[PDB]
């Protein structure tokens, strides 16, 4: 009945490769998608166009942790949708200043710039932390430096692909942004050498780093960068766009450490995939540098998003998602220990925290794609990142049962492509 | 009852001045707001919420072209949202690929982009110029070059900032990304020049300037840009995030100078204003400099905003709102001009085609913002840009009665305005 549907209907799309072949002609052909066409999503479970079952295992890179289509996500949206979706912030409306509220009070902030998606987060956070280094801490013009981390992922502006350090991020996509000075990650020698420049304005940091390999650092990493950065006055920007809202088994991953970050960022999970809505949070004397007329967007706060953000965290505490992701996350974790270390000897690593998990593999000692593939073929799907690092990252509301059944279905994949290498 | 409305009720907020008072101390205070506080919204009007209605003339700045909460376009958001809103691209699913030929061909391009703002396909845009010059045109690394235009806007990244003359988008947001040449607008001479750098890979420009006071150029401009890079071979990027989509009386604003962009932004209308949604389109041997891995976006593309765009643009045909825009917005500068031009003097221009339009004001004889305020008291809500540069820019789905209307109630503000003065 609706136009995209009756378009569709229309091209005559019966097999997976009609869609593949509509992709390749008319999509910008910047993803190599895992072929799998995917028509509707319930919880931990999707169906492709032909009916088959899979359990989701990478949602939206941890925007489902609400799992697919969930009911009160879905009736909040559609109410608020049938009064109002947009005025701009050039005009007040009923549920932006509240909805900003909710979550001041949330994550405990004085302030919150509500942008649309991670990447203009980042982006909104280091134009926040330049502005006040320079009115602020009266560092001279031009000479505010922010420090990140090595596999740094923040998205895809070309500020962000000029403080990556990832060649696909970068390449031939410059000139680039200057003002960046990169260290190793879980560095925290490093890390200190660097807060020796008094330009230093920020350091920008994600708890577990996600496009990077879910990288875990050492105990202690958030709490020792955080002295470090206020004994500097140095801001500790963190990034908790993929690890934040109940993933790690904590509200925000910075919990682990007691850290409260100077600025938070979310996204992802905080529209549980329905909308893109992202926030920066932050006391009033950093936050307020970004006076009328100085920052900007047309979504951002829009009221249809804040009231999707709103019933979105709300689920996360109803369901106690935190506490759901801390065990079956532990339980994952060691049912992959135990069944595959040693009896699959090209398993470099098996790491996470919460329902946040990697398998490593050796992608000299196997084809990885072969994981990926059989891990399809036995109803999970996922999407590595970095080649070899497999990821397992399912919606926070993925049951009891699911999860077994899940993890049941992954132990026999790798044990399945071993087998194959004989 | 649903989790904001519960917990709004909580925060016995029932005057304006108690939302203004918590707009205050909880949201960043990154704009000043007109006092209104809108509560719903349907086609061209708006309520508060103590039940006024208002005439929107600002229709998110042209992202509300189909007017608020269209029941299509919601029908459409709905429905969809009940079976799928997020797969990444990751995964296939069954609406990405048909929304972007159905995009595709209605614009006549070989591949579609989707992003979710406007400023993210101005900077994908950006990346595959660079990345084409470096790759197609061979020019040197680090060396490519982006012409723009004074007074321009595409928004509010870092290197949006970067290439700004606006003072408040750039000041202490630095230090900046290099490789912009800022040239006068509306001035083909100057283009003329800065195309003499080889290391240019593309002249990225607004067929008329939006939050740079809806700058119409001369005639003929746009058609002399696109000779004058195709000559050079450096691309046209083409912004109609504000201009397209027939809020200038035709699809896309570049079709009244017959100029098909090397690069096409659309954005805003491009969802009637329910959900972030833009594209970036292009022909195959410039967008396909894209590879995997080289770009990316958690929610671009994602079905629920593909879902809305199509029905949105759908929309735009089937109620012919560009021949509407035309006629209306005719009407409008005709009645303004007629009634306004020789009996208000401080008025210095009204300017704009199709539905896209500005009346000027001198600051030094007159207060922009007692404009503004006895519009508001009137009836019609807008919001200048410049201080100085009143903007008219409503839904196109405006009723005939809606805008006579609104027409009367516009000219009687500034009439009034006048006689106070
Ligand atoms: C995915 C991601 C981003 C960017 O979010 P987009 O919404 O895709 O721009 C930023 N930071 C982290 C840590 C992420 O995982
Ligand atoms: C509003 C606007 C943008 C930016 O779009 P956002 O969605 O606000 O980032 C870019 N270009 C033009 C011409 C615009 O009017």
């Amino acid at each position: 009945k609706t136009n995209i549907e009756a378009y569709r209907d229309g091209l005559k799309l019966k097999t997976e490769e009609d869609f593949f072949a509509c992709d390749r002609q008319y999509v910008c052909q910047n993803y190599a998608p895992v072929p799998v066409v995917i028509s509707k999503g319930k919880g931990a479970r999707v169906w492709d166009i032909n009916g088959n079952e899979y359990y989701d295992f990478l949602a939206g890179v941890s925007s489902l942790s609400q799992g697919h289509c969930h009911p009160r996500v879905i009736a909040a949206l559609c109410r608020q949708a049938e009064r109002l979706t947009l005025t701009l912030r050039a005009f007040g409306n009923d549920v932006t200043g509240p909805a900003c509220r909710f979550m001041a009070e949330m994550f405990g902030y004085d302030r919150v710039l509500l942008m649309n998606t991670g990447a203009e987060a980042g982006e909104s956070a280091l134009k926040i932390a330049r502005k006040w280094a320079y009115e602020v801490k009266e560092i001279p013009p031009d000479s505010a430096k922010v420090i990140l981390c090595n596999n740094n992922y923040w998205g895809r502006t070309i500020t962000a692909c000029s403080s990556s350090t990832t060649f696909d991020c970068y390449n031939n996509f410059g000139p680039f942004t200057p003002g960046f000075e990169l260290i190793d990650y879980d560095d925290v020698g490093a890390l200190e050498e660097a807060l020796k420049d008094p330009n230093v304005a920020a350091f920008f940091v994600e708890p577990i780093q996600g496009e990077g390999g879910v990288n875990v650092p050492k105990p202690g990493y958030l709490k020792r960068a955080h002295e470090l950065c206020r004994s500097k006055n140095v801001l500790l920007i963190v990034d908790e766009i993929q690890t934040g809202l109940c993933r790690t088994g904590r509200l925000l991953a910075a919990d682990h450490d007691e850290v409260h970050p100077d600025i938070l960022l979310l996204g992802k999970s905080l529209s549980a995939g329905v909308v893109p809505i992202s926030a920066v949070m932050g006391r009033a004397d950093v936050m307020d540098v970004l006076k009328p007329g100085t920052h900007g967007s047309t979504f951002g706060g829009n009221p249809l998003a804040c009231a999707v953000a709103v019933e979105a965290l709300t689920v996360l505490k109803d369901e106690k998602l935190a506490d759901r992701a801390e065990r079956l996350g532990a339980q994952f974790r060691d049912c992959l220990r135990r069944e595959l270390y040693g009896k699959v000897p090209w398993i470099k690593e098996i790491r996470g925290r919460g329902l946040l998990n990697a398998v490593e593999v050796d992608s000299d000692a196997i084809d990885p794609n072969d994981v990926v593939m059989k891990l399809k073929e036995n109803g999970i799907l996922s999407k590595p990142t970095r080649g070899r690092v497999m990821r397992f990252i399912p919606p926070l509301v993925i049951t009891d049962e699911e999860h077994r059944d899940a993890t049941t279905r992954i132990i026999k994949s790798f044990l399945a492509v071993e087998e194959e290498r004989k």
